[PDB]
């Protein structure tokens, strides 16, 4: 049971060992497509690649490769697409994927610039009147509205397939205070954001999988998806004790390497699930407490 395991691990100071155990047990599958010479400039990081078996394929015959993985959680009945922060040459690919996979939401957990370096291309428009056209994939993207909070912003975007002139509304959930290789400022602040995404419908089964990314698409992105899946499993059976966080994480790592990049992100994942369990197990008021503690206004 996770709350007792947490205290035992905290007490023995063994988060690094638990986390290394996860790394050692984690799946290893081939990433041959990601490593083809022609895809070199489609990967942001040499040591973060999608597995062939779970990679998202673009529906184009030129080159279907994007650094993106489908994390299909069968028992939880939720899917996520985890991807790297788009590169200056893959922003068209990114929105092609969103279009083809029928996603409603994009969850961005990084800033464009972190630690003085560029982690992500500016892949969405920042001004309503300056829309973006991705000529290679023939898509148009317009900023419709934004709702800026103290540590996250929600944007309403309109994505248009210029070939057919079909349009879709995409919601962009941008977490702006979560450091690279770091953790959110509090469980309450993480959970407030996650439940904002949930409320939007972006994680729901009538849409394609939510697209989640940070810079590499494994650390913060893994923490977000791990917490979400654990809370959903707990919700399905109202049985917190039946949820084994580490096993869930190992399951997720069958679909993309390296999910959860530090032992402190693992520890934070436990904290977030433990605190989220209060809401799942019937204390609806805790959602308002998180919003208060998160100080989202201003």
């Amino acid at each position: 049971e996770m709350e007792k395991e947490f205290e035992q691990i905290d007490k023995s100071g063994s988060w690094a060992a638990i986390y290394q155990d996860i790394r050692h047990e984690a799946s290893d599958f081939p990433c041959r497509v990601a490593k083809l010479p022609k895809n070199k400039n489609r990967n942001r990081y040499r040591d973060v690649s999608p597995f062939d078996h779970s990679r998202i394929k673009l529906h184009q015959e030129d080159n279907d490769y994007i650094n993106a993985s489908l994390i299909k959680m069968e028992e939880a009945q939720r899917s996520y697409i985890l991807t790297q922060g788009p590169l200056p040459n893959t922003c068209g690919h990114f929105w092609e994927m969103v279009w083809e996979q029928k996603s409603r939401g994009v969850v961005m957990l990084n800033r464009v610039m972190e630690k003085g370096s560029l982690k992500c291309a500016q892949y969405w428009p920042q001004k309503e009147e300056k829309e973006m056209i991705f000529e290679d994939t023939n898509l148009k993207l317009t900023l419709i509205s934004e709702d800026i909070k103290s540590y996250y912003t929600v944007r309403q975007l309109e994505l248009e397939n210029l070939t057919t002139q079909e349009t879709r509304e995409i919601l962009h959930f941008h977490y702006t205070t979560w450091p690279d290789f770091g953790v959110p400022e509090s469980p309450a602040s993480f959970l407030n954001f996650l439940f904002k995404v949930r409320e939007s419908g972006s994680l729901s089964p009538e849409h394609g999988p939510v697209v989640v990314h940070c810079s590499a698409g494994i650390g913060r992105s893994g923490t977000f998806c791990l917490a979400d899946t654990c809370l959903l499993l707990m919700d399905k059976r109202k049985d917190p004790s039946s949820v084994d966080i580490k096993k869930v994480l190992l399951e997720m790592r069958k679909f993309r390497m390296g999910l959860i990049q530090t032992a402190d992100q693992l520890r934070f994942s436990y904290l977030a699930v433990i605190e989220g369990a209060k809401f799942i197990m019937g204390d609806s008021s805790v959602q308002d407490q998180w919003k208060e503690l998160s100080h989202e206004d201003l």
